[PDB]
């Protein structure tokens, strides 16, 4: 089998991306956000704090007769931007572009944090993360793509996110007329859970490549790139004006500046993010000081290649018995 669905940035800046998936018998359509950085399919639900939902499409499993409470089972996620959602857990059949998994674990939200509620378009996450960090207790459930992956004609997912514009996440097959080149593989640890792999380095602009090893992970549940506070200080200080606010939290740069692309490797191959990809818009509306979309991890613990890395590629998730990921220009 396989499943084909169109992702849509959810705002001017590309903050996020969100990917209609259907749930439930009639099929209940809410529009996820496909994260793999974590692995945990939760949605605004019927059973959600009325006060905590304001615009968002919810999932009422009364109203699907495939659904099943999961007995006894709870969940409780932390993301590292500080949000958070908890509730319990239904099976149901679940649908992503014409892939359908059956029993798959839909973790219902009592209660969402702030920054959930306040985003409509937002009805939920899909994870795709390594099941090892799901988080329904006492028993682990699976992400959708561990539960497809058998039925997949090959075990592998695609994100082909597009700047300003939608993109496609695939399950199952590699759409060659999707990327430029070739595709280069890269071996990934999921030792913590994540997609981690090691770029082969940057350059800044022009400038020349820098051969240095980065390990950080794949996640298209994060919006910047946050590497190390050297790599980031070497790309801001070519730019003009361009500085580190403590009150703003991270580097800020002149919206009238011209950014320089930043080019990050996969093995011996590379992958440029154009400059105006690295351009996130004024601070507060009508200021003139913009903000950067490559920030310092310094203060996460993990370098972290978010939808800015990853909508410069076409990026393969590759499933098998070892998992790598692959990367394409476009």
């Amino acid at each position: 089998s396989t499943g084909s669905a169109t992702t849509t940035p959810i705002d001017s800046l590309d903050d996020a991306y969100i990917t209609p998936v259907q749930i439930g018998t009639p099929a209940q359509t809410l529009n996820l956000d496909f994260d793999t950085g974590s692995s945990d399919l939760w949605v605004f639900s019927s059973e959600t704090t009325a006060s905590e939902v304001d615009g968002q499409t919810i999932y009422t499993p009364s109203k699907s007769t495939t659904a099943k409470l999961l007995s006894g089972a709870t969940w409780s996620i932390s993301y590292g931007d500080g949000s958070s959602s908890s509730g319990d857990v239904y099976t149901d059949t679940v649908s992503v572009g014409g892939l359908t998994v059956t029993g798959q674990a839909v973790e219902s939200a009592k209660k969402v944090s702030s920054s959930f509620t306040e985003d409509s378009t937002i009805d939920g996450l899909l994870g795709l993360a390594f099941s090892t960090l799901n988080t329904v207790s006492p028993t682990q459930q699976k992400t959708f793509f561990d539960n497809a992956k058998a039925s997949l004609d090959s075990p592998v997912f695609t994100a082909d996110l597009g700047y300003h514009a939608p993109g496609t996440y695939n399950f199952g097959f590699i759409d060659t007329t999707a990327y430029t080149g070739s595709i280069t593989y890269t071996a990934v640890s999921t030792k913590q859970g994540f997609w981690e792999w090691t770029s082969t380095g940057y350059a800044v602009g022009s400038g020349t490549f820098k051969s240095t090893s980065i390990d950080g992970i794949a996640d298209t549940g994060t919006t910047l790139l946050y590497l190390p506070a050297t790599v980031v200080s070497a790309y801001w200080a070519q730019v003009s004006g361009a500085k580190s606010s403590s009150s703003v939290g991270g580097y800020v740069f002149p919206c009238s500046a011209t950014l320089p692309s930043f080019t990050f490797g996969v093995g011996s191959a590379r992958i440029v993010i154009p400059g105006d990809y690295i351009d996130f818009g004024p601070i507060s509306t009508g200021s003139s000081s913009c903000f950067g979309g490559i920030q310092s991890s310094a203060g996460i613990g993990i370098n972290i290649f978010g939808d800015v890395a990853l909508k410069a590629a076409f990026v393969v998730f590759n499933g098998a018995t070892t998992p790598t990921l692959g990367f394409a220009s476009k």
